């Protein structure tokens, strides 16, 4: 028993990290057979941040402007493209450590794992969600841009983020590896504002659901209520709207427990209108929503990765 | 910036856990040099657990009833010895994959990262605390035994913590890996009770400074206190006592802040006597006590390892 914030182990990962240099900017790339990945703003200067016009810095830069080295290796670049906001450096050299990998995209409300790297050396490991609002809530210093969050199916490694930039409100964004950003936000050092971070109503719900198996049972409550009446009061509260489809995809806990997906929604809905007073919850004092509902089964079944 | 509980990246554990097994038990070791370490309960049956002899175990298995499993690869078993509360397998292959590494016995408050394995292959990662009270607060499921805690200093993997058991309670005891338990806990499943969980004043201090430094300052007063005025207030709050090593400990965090020791728990002190009224620090509702002034400093400075 227990529950905790778990990551996904990292070594699949750790062995991918390089470093790139371009001028006197240096990040982290991510070198799956002979391609390395890394942000476009490798060739900026902390004055061109603020403006870039990226086609036309590109145009100053050859091959040979690249220096990409992991640990001492250091790996000849032949070709170089950009696609979206990310950068394809072609290496003479396949990376031996290749895992099995796929590119994803994610949905809000998705778990992963971010590998903080600083000079292509990895310092840690932690598990966040991607919000509503498409930023993350990360600790990330300078130097971390090009740290990626991954999943992991078995022998697969999911790659679904890049590290971009740092908010002036403090959050982070940041692309899919085809170069993509998560939201409305650009490689550019200017004001952007979010929008309202949304609490991930499906989330809360697995996390209750964590809480009974593992013996946290005191806000069960002897209430139901419809989904139409739930989100009434979730939406008061900023809480995402629940659907069907989230109401399935929770079926496996309710069938695991014996508690109706509704009644435990009537259990939160009681929780958000008089507050925990002062009790916890598998050791919070918030309603926590960075658990997806496979985490949940994934954590309390024991599953296993190559 | 942002403040996030992170783990140790563990790839140079990954490549360490075995599978160990003996008669119908199977549990991890971990594979270094040439030795195997394992919980020595792996030559017990759910039967022997409630009252086992070990000793008298251990006269009827021969090196060949002890399967060790490394992916596929099979390892020989060429001698056994124990050695307090595990069990050293020798085998005829040295770890290809042994990294740089130490044996340490951590004392209460420190804090290390745990890979959860079963059948010898990770599962995930996280970061905890030792409990002042010796037990850990931990996520783990039947077939974890022999999963190990560690930290990374650099290049080398100092190995203190491996899993042997779940208290009646749900919290979780183990030894270093010399085999002597933390705590007063023995490897029999019999009630053993776990003394007052405190908490560890002097991280909870630590994780104030982060919060300083990372924009949450909401809490900090008009007051000062003493050493003795402090730790009246504390130990009725089940705190741990604060000493003159514990503000040595803390003067980088307070010569970056501005902020003296003895401010910061008059701080403290009211945030115990008034609670935190619906606020939150660092996105957390109750006091967190699982960062050491290290892991503080590690994590705001960007610290990396080989």
């Amino acid at each position: 028993s227990g529950f905790r914030k778990m990551a996904f182990p990292s070594g699949k990962v750790e062995g991918c990290m390089v470093q790139v240099t371009c001028g006197t900017t240096t990040l982290n790339g991510l070198w799956l057979d002979d391609v390395v990945y890394c942000p476009r703003h490798v060739i900026c200067t902390s004055e061109d941040m603020l403006n870039p016009n990226y086609e036309d810095l590109l145009i100053r830069k050859s091959n040979h402007n690249f220096l990409v080295q992991a640990g001492n290796v250091q790996l000849r670049v032949i070709g170089h493209s950009m696609q979206n906001c990310v950068l394809k450096l072609k290496v003479d050299t396949a990376n031996p450590k290749t895992p099995k990998y796929k590119f994803v995209r994610i949905q809000p409300g998705q778990t992963f794992s971010v590998l903080a790297c600083y000079n292509g050396s990895p310092s840690g490991v932690y598990q966040c969600a991607m919000r509503p609002n498409f930023t993350i809530k990360g600790s990330f210093l300078n130097g971390s841009c090009g740290s990626v969050g991954f999943n992991i199916d078995y022998d697969c490694v999911s790659f679904c983020y890049m590290h971009h930039m740092e908010l002036p409100t403090g959050v982070h964004a940041g692309t899919d590896l085809e170069g993509n950003f998560y939201g409305p936000f650009v490689d550019r050092q200017t004001a952007q504002a979010a929008g309202t971070d949304t609490t991930i109503t499906v989330n809360v719900l697995a996390w209750l659901y964590a809480a009974v198996i593992n013996g946290d049972r005191w806000f069960l409550n002897r209430f139901t209520t419809t989904l139409n009446d739930f989100n009434l009061v979730a939406m008061k509260y900023n809480y995402e709207p629940l659907t069907q489809d989230h109401v399935d995809i929770l079926g496996p806990l309710s069938a695991q427990t014996g508690i109706a997906v509704l009644d435990m929604c009537a259990s939160l809905k009681e929780l958000l209108q008089n507050g925990m007073n002062g009790r916890t919850i598998l050791g919070s004092a918030l309603l926590e929503d960075e658990f997806t509902p496979f985490d949940v089964v994934r954590q309390c079944s024991g599953v296993t990765f190559q």
